């Protein structure tokens, strides 16, 4: 363990806050990317015990609190007020790099579940570009598995450990508050969701070989975790997923029990101003939403699940360290 440094293609002239942060905190990425393969050198990784995840977590916390200043911040009996202007918000890729005297080993097994021994390992200076996308239930704008869908979890038998589902084909999702000012909706093409969830059921059945797979909405908790919550153009979208995680996989076939209309699922959402923070235990209070068409067209690249005759799976999340682990799993900082 050392202190790693970030590398970004951010531009000192753009007023978008990811660029503003990265110019002030990261070095320019090098087009000197020397990757060195070692086929008979073999190393052990644990994506769930990886200090790079905590370093990136600290970095993104700093980013958000220097870039999404809430009008009010309520923590531990104290309140903190500051200017809370609307900003230009669109995440950019970030690379994480070992300093001199250190390397980063990268597992080239296309089917690696993030834990155990990898036989094909390569050394690099920096990770690939990672967008610090804060979200729950669905992992957005990530990178896709190269072969089959991969299931990752610290302990599959423990029902309290988060399950990361790494997809191999993206599912487009278009969320929009169009031109009540806090009502918005997401559109998802239900046939891609159908095929995606059946193949996900296939892999989940491989880890549970009876065992009829069930997808049901989030049980309970804070609105941030019981909905697909994310930030788009600076606004905090909370999107109902009752019609999304709602189906059954049995006897090798998937049937979607959530309601859809002419072939698309639409999630109902509110843009909220009181936010249960993910950075720490507390609440953040922002101004009402901007004027105009607020839309993000994103790619679903992964899922965050929690497991309850059968096994039921519900969308999870809330600890965005899992969001970072979904991209940092191939890596291991070495001396
Ligand atoms: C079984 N699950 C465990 C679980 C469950 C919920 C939560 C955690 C853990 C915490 C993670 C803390 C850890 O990371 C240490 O730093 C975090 C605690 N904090 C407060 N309850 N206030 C809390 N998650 C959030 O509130 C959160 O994700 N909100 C949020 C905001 C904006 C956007 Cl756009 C968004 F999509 C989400
Ligand atoms: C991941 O693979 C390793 C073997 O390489 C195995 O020990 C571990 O149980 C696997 N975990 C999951 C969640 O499949
Ligand atoms: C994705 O993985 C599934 C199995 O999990 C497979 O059936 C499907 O063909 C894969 N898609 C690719 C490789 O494009
Ligand atoms: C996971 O939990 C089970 C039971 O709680 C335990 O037997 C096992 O050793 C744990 N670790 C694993 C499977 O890696
Ligand atoms: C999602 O919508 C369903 C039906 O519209 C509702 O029963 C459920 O409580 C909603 N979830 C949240 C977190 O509001
Ligand atoms: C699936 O959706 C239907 C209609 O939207 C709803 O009645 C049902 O309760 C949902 N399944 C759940 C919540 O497990
Ligand atoms: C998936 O959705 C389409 C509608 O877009 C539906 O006609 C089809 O039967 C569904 N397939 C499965 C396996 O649920
Ligand atoms: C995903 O990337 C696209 C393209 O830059 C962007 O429009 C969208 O807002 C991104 N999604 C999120 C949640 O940032």
């Amino acid at each position: 363990k050392t202190t790693l440094f970030c590398a970004s293609d951010a531009k000192a002239y753009e007023k978008e806050v990811h660029n503003v942060w990265a110019t002030h905190a990261c070095v320019p990425t090098d087009p000197n990317p020397q990757e060195m393969v070692l086929a008979n050198v073999t190393e052990n990784f644990n994506m769930w015990k990886n200090d790079m995840v905590e370093q990136m977590h600290e970095d993104i916390i700093s980013l958000w609190d220097e870039s999404l200043k809430p009008c009010v911040k309520l923590t531990g009996g104290s309140a903190i007020t500051q200017a809370c202007p609307k900003v230009s918000f669109d995440p950019i890729p970030l690379h994480y790099c070992a300093p001199a005297g250190f390397a980063i080993l990268k597992c080239n097994n296309k089917t690696f579940n993030g834990t155990g021994p990898c036989r094909n390992v390569s050394t690099v200076q920096c990770t690939h570009g990672i967008k610090p996308v804060v979200s729950t239930q669905l992992l957005l704008n990530g990178s896709l598995a190269e072969e089959e869908i991969i299931i990752r979890s610290e302990n599959l038998t423990n029902n309290a450990k988060t399950i990361i589902v790494h997809l191999n084909e993206s599912v487009n999702i278009v969320c929009t508050r169009p031109n009540n000012i806090r009502q918005a909706h997401c559109n998802i093409n239900e046939s891609k969701w159908n095929n995606t969830l059946q193949k996900v059921g296939e892999e989940l059945a491989k880890h549970f070989p009876s065992k009829t797979i069930k997808f049901e909405p989030s049980s309970g908790g804070d609105l941030e975790i019981t909905t697909h919550s994310f930030n788009c153009r600076g606004e905090f979208f909370y999107c109902n997923t009752s019609d999304l995680f709602n189906g059954t996989y049995r006897n090798g076939t998937y049937n979607h029990t959530g309601r859809s209309s002419n072939g698309t699922i639409t999630l109902q959402c509110k843009i909220k101003q009181i936010i249960n923070m993910w950075q720490e235990v507390g609440r953040a209070i922002y101004a009402p939403p901007i004027e105009g068409e607020i839309t993000c067209n994103s790619n679903i690249t992964g899922l965050l699940l929690l497991r309850d005759d059968t096994e039921t799976f519900r969308p999870g999340g809330g600890d965005m360290r899992d969001n970072w682990r979904s991209e940092l799993y191939k890596y291991k900082v070495v001396e």
